[PDB]
C-alpha cells in the first residue's frame, strides 16, 4: 500500500494582515467587512502564509513519507490583475515551491499549474513564455529532461512513477487552455496540440503495460455549487470526454482541483457502463467565492492522502484531513483533524470506479448519506440540510460531465 498527497488551491493572499480596519484585512475580501480577522484566516480571505505553512506541516506529520505529491496549482491570491503583476505571481509560486520542497526533500512533486498562476490571470497561451519558462526552472528538480522540454512550451507533462510503483504514470495537464475566459485559446480545436499528445501517451501507456494517473487544475464538466456553470468550452469539454472514452482501461485516477470543494465526476461509456472517475480535492484556501448565485461559499480548509496499491495504481482509499477555521482561530496553534476516510463514509471496499459509483446512487437515494457528501463538499464548514434543489445540483454535476446530459439532468 502506497499513498499521495493530492493539495490543490493554496491561494496565498501577501497581504493578509490582522487589521484592526476591516477593509484592510485581506484584498482577497474585495469590500467586505472583514470583523475579528484570526491568525490563521478569515472565510472571506484567501490563505495567510501561516494557513499554507500549517497546511504542509500537517502533511508531514500525517505522512512525512509519501510516494509523490500531487500539487493542482492556484497559487495567487483573488484580485484584480493590477494588484498582482507577472513578478509577484512568479514569486509566490517559487515561496510555494521552496515550502514544498523544504518539508519534503526528498518527494517526487507532480505539479500543474492554476488558472490564477498566471498574469493576467486566466490567460494562458498555447505556446511558451515566461511564466511557462520560468515556473520550468523552479520545478526543474522534479522534472526529467523531456518534461522540462514540454512544460516550456505548455505547462504539460507526463513522468514515469519511481518505484517501488510497478508499472505507473503521471500525466500532468494544463487545463487552463481550455477555460472559457481564456481568451488566448479562442478559435483553437487543439491548443498546444494537448489532446492530441495526451491520447499518445495513453496509446504509449497501454502498449508499455501502464496505467495513469492523469492531474490537472480546472475539471471538465459543472460546477455542483450551482447550475450550469461549466469552466471549459463546450468543444474542448467534448474532446476531454471522447479521450476518457477511448482511454479509460489505462487510465486508474484523475485528480483535479479548481471548486475547492470536495466532490466526484463519474465517466460512462456508451453502453452505460461506468468507465473512470476523477476527484476534485477541496482547497485549502477558505475564501468565500464571488461567483454570482452562490451562497456563501466558503469551505474550511483540506488536504487529502490516497492509499493506492502500488503494483495496479488502483485507488484504495482517501482520507481528507481539514482545519476547522473557526476553532482554529480561537487556539495558540492551528490543528488538524481527519475529516473522514472514504470506505467509512460510503461503505464502499475501496475507491474504484464501481464503489465510486455506489457513493454516488447512495448520495442520490439515501437522505442522510446525500447530507454526508454536502457537509463534506465545504471541508464541513456548512451544516445546513441539502434541500431539493442542492440535491439535483449536487447529483447532476457528479453524474453528467457532458453538457446535454447535464441539463437534461436538471430537469428532474
Ligand atoms: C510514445 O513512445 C515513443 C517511443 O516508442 C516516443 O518516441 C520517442 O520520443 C523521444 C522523445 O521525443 C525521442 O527521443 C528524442 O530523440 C531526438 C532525436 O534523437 C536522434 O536524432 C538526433 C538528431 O537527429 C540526435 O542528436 C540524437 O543523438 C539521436 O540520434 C533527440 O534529439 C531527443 O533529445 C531530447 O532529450 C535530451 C535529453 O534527454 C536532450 O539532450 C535534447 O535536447 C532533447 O530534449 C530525444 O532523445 C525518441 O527518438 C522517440 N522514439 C521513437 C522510437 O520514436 C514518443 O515520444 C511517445 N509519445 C508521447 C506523446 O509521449
Ligand atoms: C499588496 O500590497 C502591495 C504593496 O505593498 C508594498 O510592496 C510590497 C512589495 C511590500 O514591500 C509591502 O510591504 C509594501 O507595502 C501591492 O503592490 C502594489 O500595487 C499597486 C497597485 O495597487 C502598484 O501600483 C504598486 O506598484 C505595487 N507595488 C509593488 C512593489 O509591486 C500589491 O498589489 C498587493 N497585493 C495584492 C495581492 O493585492
Ligand atoms: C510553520 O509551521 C511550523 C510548524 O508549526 C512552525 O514551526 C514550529 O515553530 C514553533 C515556534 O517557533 C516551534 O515551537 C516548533 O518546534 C516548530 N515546529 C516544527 C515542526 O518546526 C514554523 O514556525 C512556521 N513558520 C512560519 C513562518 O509560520
Ligand atoms: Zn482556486
Ligand atoms: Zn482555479
Amino acid at each position: 500500500l502506497g499513498r499521495f498527497w493530492h493539495i490543490s488551491d493554496l491561494h496565498l493572499d501577501p497581504n493578509y494582515t490582522v487589521s484592526k480596519d476591516p477593509l484592510q484585512v485581506c484584498p482577497s475580501a474585495g469590500s467586505q467587512p472583514v470583523l475579528n480577522a484570526g491568525p490563521w484566516g478569515d472565510y472571506l480571505c484567501d490563505s495567510p502564509w501561516a494557513l499554507i505553512n500549517s497546511s504542509l506541516y500537517a502533511m508531514k506529520e500525517i505522512e512525512p513519507k509519501p510516494d509523490f505529491i500531487l500539487w493542482t496549482g492556484d497559487d495567487t491570491p483573488h484580485v484584480p490583475n493590477e494588484s498582482l503583476g507577472e513578478a509577484a505571481v512568479l514569486a509566490i509560486v517559487e515561496r510555494l515551491t521552496n515550502l514544498i520542497k523544504e518539508v519534503f526533500p526528498d518527494t517526487k512533486v507532480y505539479a500543474a499549474l492554476g488558472n490564477h498562476d498566471f498574469h493576467p490571470k486566466n490567460q494562458f497561451p498555447a505556446q511558451s513564455n515566461r511564466i511557462y519558462n520560468q515556473v520550468a526552472e523552479l520545478w526543474r528538480p522534479w522534472l526529467s529532461n523531456e518534461s522540462y522540454a514540454l512544460f516550456k512550451r505548455g505547462a504539460f507533462y507526463s513522468e514515469k512513477l519511481p518505484g517501488p510503483s510497478r508499472a505507473g504514470r503521471v500525466v500532468v495537464l494544463n487545463t487552463n487552455l481550455y477555460y472559457s475566459n481564456n481568451e488566448q485559446t479562442a478559435g483553437m480545436a487543439d491548443p498546444g496540440e494537448q489532446f492530441r499528445w495526451l491520447g499518445d501517451v495513453l496509446s504509449n501507456a497501454s502498449r508499455d503495460g501502464e496505467m495513469v494517473y492523469v492531474i490537472g487544475h480546472v475539471p471538465p464538466g459543472f460546477f455542483e455549487k450551482t447550475q450550469n456553470k461549466a469552466w471549459f468550452r463546450e468543444s474542448f469539454n467534448e474532446e476531454y470526454l471522447k479521450v476518457i472514452q477511448k482511454h479509460h482501461r489505462v487510465i486508474a485516477g484523475q485528480f483535479f482541483g479548481h471548486h475547492h470543494t470536495d466532490s466526484f465526476r463519474m465517466f460512462y461509456d456508451n453502453t452505460g457502463a461506468p468507465i473512470n472517475v476523477m476527484f476534485l480535492t477541496p482547497g485549502v484556501t477558505p475564501w468565500k467565492t464571488t461567483l454570482p448565485g452562490v451562497v456563501d461559499g466558503a469551505n474550511n480548509p483540506g488536504i487529502r492522502i490516497f492509499e493506492y496499491d502500488r503494483a495496479t495504481l488502483n485507488l484504495k482509499d482517501l482520507v481528507t484531513y481539514f482545519l476547522n477555521l473557526r476553532q482554529a482561530n480561537v487556539q495558540e496553534t492551528p490543528r488538524w483533524e481527519q475529516e473522514y476516510r472514504l470506505t467509512e463514509a460510503y461503505q464502499v471496499p475501496d475507491a474504484s470506479v464501481s464503489s465510486m459509483h455506489t457513493a454516488l446512487t447512495r448520495i442520490a437515494s439515501e437522505p442522510h448519506i446525500l447530507q454526508r457528501y454536502y457537509v463534506y463538499n465545504s471541508v464541513s464548514y456548512n451544516h445546513l440540510t441539502c434541500e431539493d434543489s442542492c440535491r439535483i445540483e449536487h447529483v447532476c454535476a457528479i453524474q453528467h460531465v457532458a453538457f446535454n446530459t447535464y441539463a437534461t439532468c436538471l430537469h428532474g
